[PDB]
């Protein structure tokens, strides 16, 4: 890789790893369209397995970007419409509070205060129906944004209903395969477990636990190579042959709502570039990212803006990930670590690297 990339990456990541005490980490920088990989530490401390370009990391909430694009693809296929009421795809949701709540609201966390997490006691499909039926919104739809797995999670499950395919089935055939993301999984197969890094929380090795709507909200595992390819695809969707998928990616980057300097897409979140580091770094801190914030509707949605800082942070009990890219500069980065460390530190490092390259 060019010495400039090598230097900025290493001089930025090495200190990060030491300060946050990250066991293992993989980084990919997309420069002028080409990917450059970097790896450090361990995927498995006990077995001394190093992090490689083939190591699988839990993406946590970065999984929402895949869900958003899969949803966008479904829209492009004409199977669903974001303006459709949630009840059109789940007739059993007869509770009056759902009148007025559309798939758009679910996909963008603006349904009226759906909870960040689906309760652990929710296992069965009837438990899930009950959960949504009994939920009482704190606000009218389309007025406030509250980041929630139970929101985009339901969107993902409903978006694939028409296709008749399971969520994982649809994701593999409509997104992973067409983009040649052959080492990205919702459920890691036995054959790939040798590459599945362990996450670490308080020194204990851990893997994400099964949960309702986990696949749709935080269940994707992937390699730094496939993630770099995911970034490349989102940087230049037009180079994608699959028509509906090309459209789907564009739809996930459209700006639907605005809160402060941030715009909400489908999974992806965007800010106008050039951005102000502290405007995104501090904004990343769960304090701001997870808070209840009034939203302004963008009517109609603004098509993907090339001059944007597009990103998504992600975490599970033992992993921390970050993806950010700037279409206009054909620049991007992916940071995967097997320790969930502070979001501000991730964005600060990412900024430091990308700003230096353009």
């Amino acid at each position: 890789a060019p010495q400039q990339i090598n230097d900025i990456v290493h001089r930025t990541i090495t200190p990060l790893i030491e300060q946050q005490k990250i066991p293992g980490m993989a980084v990919a920088v997309i420069y002028q369209g080409k990917p450059y990989y970097f790896t450090w530490g361990y995927a498995d401390i006990a077995k001394k397995q190093p992090v490689t370009q083939q190591t699988l990391f839990e993406l946590g909430s970065v999984s929402k970007t895949f869900t958003g694009v899969l949803g966008g693809d479904a829209i492009a296929r004409g199977e669903i419409k974001l303006s459709d009421p949630t009840t059109k795809y789940w007739p059993e949701l007869t509770a009056k509070q759902w009148n007025g709540i559309t798939l758009l609201h679910l996909a963008t966390y603006t349904a009226g205060g759906l909870p960040l997490q689906v309760p652990d006691e929710v296992k069965s499909s009837s438990d899930l129906l009950r959960f949504y039926q009994n939920w009482q919104p704190a606000w009218a739809p389309g007025t406030q944004r509250l980041y929630a797995n139970s929101s985009i999670g339901l969107f993902g499950a409903l978006a694939v209903k028409p296709s008749g395919l399971s969520f994982e089935q649809a994701m593999q055939t409509r997104v992973f395969q067409p983009l040649k993301l052959n080492h990205t999984w919702i459920n890691v197969p036995p054959a790939e477990e040798k590459n599945y890094a362990w996450g670490y929380r308080e020194g204990k090795a851990v893997h994400v636990s099964p949960g309702a709507l986990d696949a749709e909200a935080y269940g994707v595992k992937s390699t730094i190579e496939d993630m770099a390819r995911w970034v490349q695809s989102n940087l230049k969707p037009l180079d994608i042959n699959e028509k509906t998928l090309q459209q789907g990616i564009q739809l996930a980057q459209s700006r639907y709502w605005q809160t402060g300097d941030m715009y909400q897409g489908l999974g992806w979140e965007m800010l106008d570039w050039p951005v102000n580091p502290d405007s995104i770094i501090n904004g990343s801190d769960n304090k701001i990212a997870l808070a209840a914030r009034p939203v302004k509707a963008i009517t109609p949605p603004t098509p993907a803006v090339r001059a944007s800082w597009v990103h998504k942070t992600g975490a599970t009990g033992g992993f921390g990930s970050y993806v950010a890219f700037i279409p206009e500069k054909e620049l991007g980065i992916v940071m995967l670590a097997n320790k969930n460390y502070p979001n501000p530190a991730r964005v600060d490092a990412a900024w430091q690297i990308l700003n230096a390259l353009q």
